[PDB]
């Protein structure tokens, strides 16, 4: 949990408590993962559940942690 957390405010550049899908590809760019805008479209679609085009804590959780 501190894992995930610690690595969601690391994400959360501006510490809004979202993380942007522009915001993923900073990280994931730079993580070594280079994603395209639809990329990162399809894994904010598929963790973005409430549709808001973002991903909250929880669905950062179940994404990283689908069991
Ligand atoms: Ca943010
Ligand atoms: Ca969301």
């Amino acid at each position: 949990e501190e894992e995930i957390r610690e690595a969601f405010r690391v994400f959360d550049k501006d510490g809004n408590g979202y993380i942007s899908a522009a915001e993923l590809r900073h990280v994931m760019t730079n993580l070594g993962e280079k994603l395209t805008d639809e990329e990162v479209d399809e894994m904010i679609r598929e963790a973005d559940i409430d549709g808001d085009g973002q991903v909250n804590y929880e669905e950062f959780v179940q994404m990283m942690t689908a069991k």
